[PDB]
């Protein structure tokens, strides 16, 4: 019928949708994990220097 | 009446999926952003710093 018709076409493009942000959901998690290494390696050569500067 | 229902089902776990997703994505964002100010703030020190020195 036509209710079967605009269903498949719905669930179509939802899928599409659903593969879309399963993605983006995925570069967010590694851009933000990539975020907080450099953020901690940032850090790391600091913690060599306020602590070499002090002593 | 079979695929019919089959059909309106998979399409109500879809919208819930991408509600749920649309969720986590703007979660992220957020995070990923305000991640960004501190990033941006703390460089900003720097300036004052390294060329402080200068």
């Amino acid at each position: 019928m036509d209710k079967v018709e605009e269903l498949l076409s719905k669930n179509y493009h939802l899928e599409n949708e659903v593969a879309r942000l399963k993605k983006l959901v995925d570069d967010l998690e590694d851009e933000l994990y990539a975020q907080k290494l450099k953020y901690k390696a940032i850090s790391e050569e600091l913690d060599h220097a306020l602590n070499d500067m002090t002593s």
